[PDB]
């Protein structure tokens, strides 16, 4: 009874969103567990720079 594990949450689920945004941009990823740190800081690149060092 109550809340528990049995919701299916993640607490770093952000990778599943870093897995689509590279997925969108043609990028390597896995389909399940980490990710490389690699496309970690591409993904920051894109989030960060788009409206920093573009036009």
């Amino acid at each position: 009874s109550g809340s528990g594990r049995g919701r299916g949450a993640i607490d770093r689920e952000q990778s599943a969103a870093i897995r689509e945004w590279a997925r969108r941009n043609g990028h390597n990823v896995s389909t399940r567990g980490r990710i490389p740190a690699d496309v970690i800081d591409a993904y920051h690149a894109a989030t960060l720079e788009h409206h920093h060092h573009h036009h």
